[PDB]
């Protein structure tokens, strides 16, 4: 299999080694400078579990990419939602109409901007287990076990899926075909898309936003506007067990005390939110496929209104 | 001779009081506060009104003492708070009949829903005060200046009454006039209400700085839009262009940008309870009848309810 990496971050490089190792073509495509020069000069240098591996990895920035360059059977994709765009405008010199893409991304809908750039029935998303460090430019700390799970996003994938296991099983990245990865992510957003914006809006932590009167209505309706949108994608949540499961996160003995990664980020850090990925993408989808999903709409609007009070960047 | 029950005896209320009286009319005061009824039961209510003392031996009763053996009146002039009349109203029930009609006089959108249960729906009229009233001590105001009263029946059959309310407040100098764009004028201004409000005080704040915003045309118009989808409903027809203007020259640093909307100064400045039940929260009420979604009003609503609890506002 060819395979191109896109962002050869810690998890890409531990990917790329990998597949190298089985006997793949790898090619990595990054976007930090120093990282590419150090591996153009030294190879991709990993501490892998307390065993140094040098990979000889051919990698190239976004701009370098053009008709030269070879084609691939699969693009795993790690680069993060906000340069999704670009990265694959940038490497569609690499694509033809039968290359398949492995989504790795947090949070939902990637599959509308992958869907510029090849068939739909060519998408696959992944949640991967596995842990890796970058330790500098052009190297990485490897340690540990883990897993991938994917799944085909259109029926007609299924095949090709299958083509991927068999690939990853022989690269050592014990991966298995699942039929509820797009669920969990479905599900994981609806945690996401609660306490986030909601912790963030109100300026509070987990506890003291599960504690408030309202906190039942105002999570119960987020919830029923992702699963009404989900069930359009033939996902049906279970909204009483994803409410048990965001009540869970009340306890002060657990994660009560602590505030959400996106108050973290803004009112913390002064940093642009990921809404755009969490109920910015429930709103997108909602209104192409005449599904309402007001609460997402305004809560998406005032976490924008916040960041741009607060001068976010 | 109209029998009037002035629920809700404040300065307000007592300079209604006095004038109707004065105008020869039958005039008994409902009143929580018992320092102002103990005083007007001694020394009868006490005005100075534009430097002359008048008093109006008045009769007055808390609102628990109210049974059948009240009189039953023509006219109650709800001046309670939005937050004390349902309690009030229902305290006041022995003194209704099927021919009462009440004049609410309160700020803000949907207190005929509270009324309704207690007065037919078809004897309720609605009206704005530009009176001044100074509340001096227990059982004593002071009364300067001057001002006027526009109402306005709600059902088609409460016009003929309402004229006859007109006379009646003209006769005691209450310069009324009937009017078909009180409810029109209310809406309106809980709309504006609806917006800069609880969008300044969720956000922390000015009117100007939230202007700006890339995303305050889209909050504006769309809550906009559901205040004039209910209202609708009501057959009040918002000019929702012209409401929109509004809020935009609100945004001018030259005029009020750079100020904070009252509903910021109650909770985030003061840690006090906000209006917003009778804004956001009574569109959402008016839907949910109506099966009119409301989503802005009841996510506003929410929030602002949730900063209320966060903050320990009282
Ligand atoms: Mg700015």
């Amino acid at each position: 299999m060819k395979i191109a990496i896109a962002g050869a971050g810690a998890m890409g490089s531990r990917l790329g080694i990998m597949l190298h190792q089985g006997g793949n073509d790898v090619t990595l495509i990054d976007q930090w400078p120093a990282h590419i020069e150090a591996i153009r000069k030294n190879g991709l240098i990993a501490d892998f579990n307390g065993e140094e591996v040098v990979a000889n990895l051919p990698i190239f920035s976004p701009e370098e990419i053009d008709h030269q360059n070879e084609q691939v059977d699969l693009i795993i994709a790690l680069t993060k939602a906000q340069q999704l765009d670009a990265m694959f405008k940038a490497i569609q010199p690499m694509i033809t109409e039968k290359t398949y893409v492995l989504c790795l991304l947090n949070g939902l809908g990637h599959e509308d901007v992958l869907e510029k750039y090849v068939p739909k029935e060519n998408i696959l998303v992944g949640i991967t287990m596995w842990t890796a460090g970058l330790e500098g430019p052009g190297r990485v700390k490897l340690l540990g076990d883990g897993e991938i799970e994917l799944e085909n996003i259109d029926p007609s994938g299924k095949k090709f899926a299958l083509e991927v296991v068999d690939v990853f099983q022989k690269a050592g990245l014990n991966p298995s075909y699942s039929s509820n990865v797009r669920y969990s992510i479905w599900r994981k957003a609806c945690v996401n898309g609660t306490l986030n914006g909601l912790c963030t809006i109100l300026d509070c932590n987990i506890a003291e936003f599960g504690a408030l009167p309202v906190s039942e209505s105002l999570v119960k309706t987020l919830i029923s506007e992702f699963a009404a949108v989900a069930e359009k994608e033939a996902i049906y949540l279970d909204q009483a067990e994803v409410y048990t499961h965001i009540v869970q996160t009340y306890d002060p003995n657990g994660i009560g005390l602590h505030y959400p990664s996106m108050y973290q980020d803004l009112i913390k850090n002064h940093r642009l939110t990921e809404i755009d990925y969490i109920n910015g993408a429930v709103w997108r989808k909602g209104q192409k496929y005449n599904v309402a999903t007001p609460f997402c709409a305004m809560l998406t609007q005032l976490v924008h209104g916040k960041e741009e009070l607060l001068g976010a960047k």
